[PDB]
């Protein structure tokens, strides 16, 4: 698992609500709580 603020990329996942998310000019993404991530509330 991964903690929020953590690189995405292969797979690994991260730790609900914690999801692979997008920044702008790093697509390496970052975990962090998403809104869908509700749907799934850790």
């Amino acid at each position: 698992c991964a903690k929020k603020r953590n690189w995405c990329g292969k797979t690994e996942d991260c730790c609900c609500p914690m999801k692979c998310v997008y920044a702008w000019y790093n697509e390496q993404g970052s975990c962090q709580s998403t809104i869908s991530a509700l749907w799934k509330k850790c």
